[PDB]
């Protein structure tokens, strides 16, 4: 029955705990199960959403923190369980919407535009001061995980989304996402990662997620494969230009010098696949080193 | 062996009107006043340990016209770095984390091994659990709540002894050569230091000469009582009730170390 | 079951009503029940709490308007019942905390701070926009009422307390002690209760709860050995220096001259047992009269 | 309710080489340090006990070359005047003096009402059992021996408080405002009082500025240490040890009390 | 117990106990965080290269949490950086000749640190097969792989007097 | 699992005529010669024990003429500072102090987890139950009397290894390399030094070449001899008989640290 009497109370919210996980045979494979945290949003009080559409693979830890430590022995999975909740932890003296809903092609601009939004399945925006979940029909094929790049499509579902317009005051609140994995094929191995390069050429080979490319004129590129918050740390030598500028990004942390021969650091919390980051030094290609670990 | 049952309140917790978390990570065992300043005068006379009963209750006294989270999970391993990031604390058992207007408690598994305090020293893992954590991230405004904790605890061994304690500076040097709980070090661009070593609620008593700056101030600390001038050449005191492990307290006279004296009783 | 969906209201209320009280044989004792409303609180939009702590005894007023009546003719008791309710009455949009746990030796100094409270059973302090209660764990011996003085300790269990320590605005709310009572022994007497000073001497020579000391220089006494809120009224001839002051006291309502022959009135409210109250008249002792009324 | 056992040794006597008995009476009470420097620190949380154990021993650290005896029997009443004679003595029950060559116990019939500590005051047997007695006469020579309380309590009703410390004199008057053990009077002509209202060995710490006529002297009094000027404007430091309860040090210092501060921390 | 002849299959075995124990985050003490290590002679001289072995084993993770790496250890001019899970403990002895040190046993990959390439770099001595493919450097980059001995065996650089440099991290494998 | 039983004879004390004790605290492991002389020869087999038996006697052999105190009860945490005062130590367990003219016995709670001796360091607390203790305060004057370890051990896990012993130094540099018991550090002003790290009655043999200032003498120590030259290029010896743990012995040459050699065997 809806009808008559509805109370959309000052406030309401919900206690979530901590997910402790539960595992399968040989077969051919192991499993999972979700609890993780995704970021959040931020206000909105505007006229047009503002997306973080974050990517999903078994590995791109700005969608895990937690289960991107055990498919350095696997490569390949399914997913049989997974959705998004807004736990809602934030009165209704406030509102707006806060979409959320998944693309399986979990890689393309996120429109720019709202009905482009509200046409992509997903479905599911309510109001900030409620309780709402999402769930995604996930399917059935071996699919790979990137200890690299590749192409992202045949690797990955695709990224979630989400967006909130809204106007009036709060820091909405919080989701992650309930699964259960499928890890087939015994494998072991990968790190950042660590990827050196060497005056005549480079060094990526140890996991990845980036792809550096640099801009004639130099200026250059600082670049993502991969999708979720991290925590980069590194390079150095010549501390020219600059360095750790960026441009598509999510938040950056930085806690260097410039160096001319120091020391670097800075956290990004990306968009939709490949959002890029650079340097600025010299001419031709020569440097030092870096490592990118995940998070 | 003897028993006993919580009643703390081990500090709060302050706004955060940010959106990444920010914690008090404060630590437990028998004696860490930052953590119990009224049963850190009662293992004086004992070492070694159970737990039966503790649990952490965000008492909620905060309108819900403000709102975030208060994450609120232990880590048997009460020692590392808390991460930086939620998703890190939000993998953390503990669990539990509710909004700042409502009431909710925390409990933890206890175990079962004749566990040691410190009468120092040692390595934070063989002596007591873990430390506790507490963040909260939100922007609407408040003063969110306050925690203790509930508890039962074994304290076997019959033993009896520590302090810190009555401890001068001479001009040329100091003196702590009578039982610690604090170390004084001092920060130059004088401004100074004055600390903790142990964890409990304490009076403080002490010290004078040229009543300069300040004195007794505090940062990291539990409540603080002065009844005392400034003094150049007086007399002071106060009361802490600390966090965990060493929480500290300063003065401000200059630049260059020689002062008075003071004498610090646990309690 | 605690867990998901919890509705602090904008507002909680509550609806109670007015006790009519009951009572027993010979045996060799009568009874009774409770009903009061022991004074408020008012806000705290401060960072320490701060104590009404009133005292328990069947003959306190500060703690029994309405039994105080019937303890006029016998001398001793039980309580079997009795516990303090925070009545509700108030909305959400204002909190804090409101501490509210008895200590048995119902006589000494509040602490100034809160672990300090918060470490004396009671237990139990909530926000202000619920309803909570309280209870005591009563003993069993015949205890006898002060038809003085005596000593705070062996004539009553001991005084209550409260606190209240908040920011956001409003008036609280109140309480009451519910309770049911023993009263031994027929004995009957009693009133303020008026104590005269005759030139050479004084006269408290009809039911007490101050004692009048002074302090050399002069500057005088004008005390108490019960707990609640009075109605005084007294006292007179050469209305000097002053009168009415007070100092470790609760609400004073002087409504006399000063007087040189006058009259006087006050009302008070009190703290924990013996708060003190004073005039300034000289040198040495005599005067005039006054009754101490409990109310 | 929580509980304990014993382990105090409550001071000792000092020869007697005379024919009179000479006695020490101490008190019992969970707080009444003159007794008890290490229980009294875990009745600041509680108020009410039991009693289920507790005996005093003679230990014996003397050779027979020295005689006499060492009364020691308690008397429920607490308090009242020992006599001044034995057969007064030899008459209250207790029972039990030897000689200082060997070794004693005492033991006590401990009752079962629940009974309050003082947080003050009161009236000295409403509130604790009654004090103890100790007696000793002989005159062949020795520093006789020692004693202690075996015993087992219990403390309901949880409660938590106390203290007396930092107490500053203003010109016009004083200020003990933070918790005590000692109460400062003066006998005029002034030579002065510096006294105690509990009981254990103790930290001073404190007070100054006219350093006048001295300053830390003791007479009632257990080990000193003094670690001062005089100071005519300086700081100052002692250690007590006392005897039961009430035992007195003093300074000297002009004719009508303005003076300086000062702190006295338990320890 | 149990060493046989090198042209047969033998097995060995241990008898494990029960109690709680915690690994290393780092460093501790090499007692109260783990049981001990293994052992492995041979002692012959007709020729061959014998055999191998691994670890027959069934575990129990409890307490859940979850961090880690290397793990990266960074020196800032007025101080180092561990900061971030253990094997290895920096020190160095005066009359700078300096330490590179274990907390934790088996065959790694070490990889990194830089800037002034003096003295020298990645010499060893209580140690387990060294690789190293790095210059000196005077501003390079370096590598190795350790097979250690039991605990704690060190390696170690040469570059001046006093402390600051560059940067590392060490992998375990 | 193999087994023991106690006998041993852990240092005497000596006089005291003094007002405050004064302790020679010893530490309890397997193997700590400096309380077990006899039984750290069959610890180099296993790593873990047990404890079922275990006292200390105060033998008695003195007369009465004699008196005071001889304290003597263990606290588990066998290490953290003895105190400096006698309730201190009159409110640890343990137990019993007597007189020196009487023969007592001590014993103590023993446990049941299977803890390892050190073939080093660690940490003393999870190594070993605690150090025990040992007081007498007197002023009549003697020898008062000796004590052992009355026990039975537990020593499983089936192992086998240790030592301290020859250590010569290279002009460079020295040379421990082969089993300890002694550390050799110096304190500059050559006079220098000569220890150890075990404890028990050993027989040195040893080191040469310019034999200087002097050698063999000794300071913390127990019986020494020297049937030497001095040397400057001789032989030495000499039969220590310690203390607890870390007594040292030194010699004296010049001012930078070459020489000659050296091997110390236990016995």
């Amino acid at each position: 029955q809806k009808v008559t009497r509805l109370s959309a109370p000052v406030a309401l919210a919900y206690r979530e705990v901590s997910t402790q996980p539960r595992v399968s045979t040989a077969r051919d494979g192991i499993t999972r199960s979700g609890s993780e945290l995704i970021t959040t949003l931020k206000k909105n009080t505007d006229t047009e959403p503002k997306y973080t559409t974050a990517v999903l693979n078994p590995s791109e830890p700005g969608t895990f923190n937690q289960l991107i430590k055990e498919a350095a022995q696997y490569e390949k999975y399914r997913f049989t369980s997974l959705r998004f909740r807004y736990s809602p932890m934030s009165p209704s003296t406030t509102g707006g919407k806060v979409a959320l809903a998944f693309d399986r092609d979990a890689a393309k601009p996120p429109p720019n535009d709202l009905a482009s939004l509200y046409n992509i399945e997903g479905c599911v925006s309510s109001v900030p001061w409620t309780g709402f979940i999402l769930t995604v029909p996930t399917d059935s094929t071996d699919r790979f995980v990137a200890d690299g790049i590749s192409d992202p499509k045949l690797v990955d579902f695709g990224k979630l989304i989400m967006a909130t317009y809204g106007q009036g005051a709060a820091q909405l609140g919080e989701v992650r996402v309930e699964y259960t994995v499928q890890l087939k094929n015994r494998t072991g191995s990968t790190s950042a990662q660590i990827g050196d390069f060497a005056g005549v050429k480079d060094g990526p080979r140890l996991v990845s997620w980036s792809k550096t490319k640099g801009t004639a004129g130099w200026e250059h590129d600082c670049h993502f494969l991969g999708t979720g918050n991290f925590s980069l740390t590194l390079f150095y030598e010549k501390a020219p230009v600059s360095g750790l500028e960026n441009a598509d990004a999510s938040d950056f942390s930085v806690l260097g010098e410039a160096a001319a021969g120091s020391v670097q650091w800075a956290g990004v919390k990306v968009a939709e696949r490949g959002q890029g980051v650079k340097m600025v030094t010299t001419e031709e290609q020569p440097k030092g080193k870096w490592q990118a670990l995940r998070i």
